[PDB]
């Protein structure tokens, strides 16, 4: 584990992370996709061998020795608010289990069920709170990667608020 487990946020490409493993904002089918998923495919294409996994789950595939944890958040276009919220919480709980199993001291993580899986709603607070609920009991350093200036500030404030 990290000596003093922390949360940090950066606004940059998660494919250029400085952590011991990465979480992909994957689709259920292991397709290259667009956005974060496509950046992850371009950087670690070998990690998309049998990466397909259902909504609300996480499936780790090695690229060399670098673990890619494919986490499938619900697409709120398709899910009800109630069912989508349940599946989004579940995906993050599966990420925490994989991060623990891998024995890593750090993980790069994007906010799941945002952007094209958001159903046209700002889900920063909903997604980040489910991330915290799952990761708080882990001792990995967590580095959250985002792609929005207003989000970077809010995530940073939310981290600093808990101390
Ligand atoms: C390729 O990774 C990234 C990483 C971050 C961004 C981003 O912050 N866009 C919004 C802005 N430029 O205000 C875009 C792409
Ligand atoms: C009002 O609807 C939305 C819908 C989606 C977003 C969103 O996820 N932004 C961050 C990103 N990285 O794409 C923000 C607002
Ligand atoms: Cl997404």
């Amino acid at each position: 584990g990290a000596m003093a487990p922390s949360y940090r946020v950066k606004r940059m490409d998660i494919a250029k992370n400085d952590e011991e493993c990465v979480v992909n904002a994957a689709n259920p089918r292991g397709l290259p996709g667009d956005g974060v998923c496509k950046a992850v495919y371009k950087k670690w294409p070998e990690s998309f061998k049998n990466s397909a996994t259902p909504v609300g789950t996480a499936k780790t595939v090695m690229c060399g020795t670098y673990p890619v944890i494919h986490a499938v958040g619900p697409n709120f276009s398709n899910y009800t608010e109630s069912e989508g919220d349940r599946e989004l919480a579940a995906a993050y709980r599966e990420v925490a289990k994989e991060v623990t199993r891998l024995g890593v001291n750090s993980v790069a993580i994007p906010l799941l069920s945002t952007g094209v899986y958001s159903g046209g709603k700002d889900r920063l607070t909903q997604s980040l709170n489910h991330l915290f609920t799952a990761m708080d009991s882990t001792d990995a350093d967590v580095v959250i990667y985002c792609r929005d200036k207003e989000w970077e500030k809010k995530i940073s404030e939310a981290i600093q608020m808990r101390t």
